[PDB]
């Protein structure tokens, strides 16, 4: 679910996880 009707808001995208530590 997006806005209160809506899609292009969050999907997730543009993130980071390369860091190594787990």
């Amino acid at each position: 679910m997006d806005w209160g009707t809506l899609q292009t808001i969050l999907g997730r995208v543009n993130k980071h996880s390369t860091s190594i530590g787990k």
